[PDB]
């Protein structure tokens, strides 16, 4: 491989200790290196407090003090290094008091600077019988922070694990404080869930959790999710979700989407209502909008070269603008121009009529 985030994090712990702190690993690599996966994040924890770290590091991006939390920046890559805490914050002065509180064992462990692992609840074993378990008392767990609910969810797609008999029937008795939690936050878990491996898993546990019972419209997520498989990207999850239910994007608006992103899911959704595609079809929509509509109702044309193939791309190609109409009819501006540029544009756009400025004069001087 050609990681350096590993690298990068010994030594940051290797600077933080010179100082007299003490510093370990923690999070998501320390399950992810032990299972033979290269982590996309090393943060480190740390007994050093925020600007302790900062004396220490010449680059430093300083957005999560008041967390305890500060972003060290070194030899190309970004460690986040974090003072012994909990969230509710509260500094704490030792590693186990930190590790006590955290969502899931397998996610409570620390590894030195020599590569011994703290593991004082069992996340070693829970790793190697792929078991999401939380942290002691599950009921505090979810109450600490009732995001880690679906938390837990998300985690046994993306590690192919399953959550443990009694977190799971602790989730279970919890669900409803999962209506406390942002729709942000909630939207963040199950965008990763859409583009996850065994999403199929996630989801029926997302139902047998009871979480589906109290997320907002939760029970949009109760569909058959055996024909779906992401694109990559999560929108095509609720596209999917969506059309398998024949509902319309205002049903899961409480999420909170983007412009963009509801537009392409409100776009494709029309796709797959017209009965067929032709030209105007693939000149109007974007490549994105066709491809998902075609991806969610089974088509598998190739969709680039029928849109690449057009006569013109855009609007901007038009040889013709509003003072041209303006200019030959003799009228005042008005909404009528929209109208006849509309008109024109569509005969450009089947081939009909030439994009050529003096053709549609023409064309025009004799239709008006
Ligand atoms: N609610 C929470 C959120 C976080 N944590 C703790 O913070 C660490 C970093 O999570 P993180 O959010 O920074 C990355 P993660 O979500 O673990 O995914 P990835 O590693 O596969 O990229 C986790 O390992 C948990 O121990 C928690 O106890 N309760």
């Amino acid at each position: 491989d050609d990681d350096d985030k590993m690298n990068t994090a010994i030594k940051v712990i290797h600077t933080l200790k010179a100082a007299g702190f003490e510093a370990y690993i923690v999070g998501g690599a320390v399950r992810d290196l032990l299972l033979g996966k290269t982590p996309h994040d090393v943060d480190v924890a740390s007994s050093a407090l925020p600007q302790q770290v900062k004396v220490l590091f010449d680059r430093t991006v300083d957005t999560g003090i008041d967390h305890g939390t500060v972003l060290v920046l070194l030899d190309g890559e970004g460690i986040e290094v974090t003072t012994f805490r909990t969230e509710s914050v509260e500094f704490v002065l030792s590693l186990e008091e930190d590790l006590r509180r955290r969502d899931f064992t397998i996610n409570a462990m620390a590894m030195t600077e020599d590569l011994k692992i703290i593991d004082p609840f069992g996340g070693k074993e829970d790793l190697k019988n792929k078991v999401i378990r939380a942290v002691g008392d599950p009921d505090e767990r979810f109450e600490e922070d009732a995001l880690r609910m679906l938390r837990a969810i998300r985690f046994s797609g993306q590690l192919d694990f399953i959550i443990d008999m009694k977190t799971l029937l602790s989730i279970r008795r919890h669900a409803r404080l999962i209506r406390f939690i942002a729709v942000e936050r909630l939207k963040s878990e199950i965008d990763k869930i859409f583009v996850n491996p065994s999403m199929q898993k996630s989801m029926a546990y997302l139902k047998d959790s009871v979480l589906t019972r109290f997320l907002p419209v939760g029970g949009l997520f109760e569909v058959d999710w055996i024909t779906y498989h992401t694109d990559g990207n999560p929108t095509y999850g609720w596209l999917y979700l969506l059309h398998q239910q024949k509902r319309q994007f205002t049903d899961i608006k409480d999420y909170r989407f983007s412009n963009e992103e509801k537009r392409l899911i409100e776009k494709s959704l029309e796709l797959t209502a017209l009965n067929t595609w032709d030209q105007w079809t693939f000149y109007k929509y974007t490549l994105k909008q066709l491809e998902m509509a075609s991806r969610v109702t089974g088509k598998k044309k190739d969709l680039a070269a029928i849109k690449r193939q057009l006569p013109i791309q855009s609007r901007s190609e038009l040889a013709v603008d509003g003072w041209d109409l303006i200019e030959w009819s003799g009228a005042k501006s008005g909404p009528w121009l929209k109208v006849w540029i509309e008109k024109i544009e569509r005969l450009i756009v089947y081939g009909i009529l030439k994009n050529d400025k003096e053709l549609i004069k023409d064309w025009f001087e004799d239709e008006y």
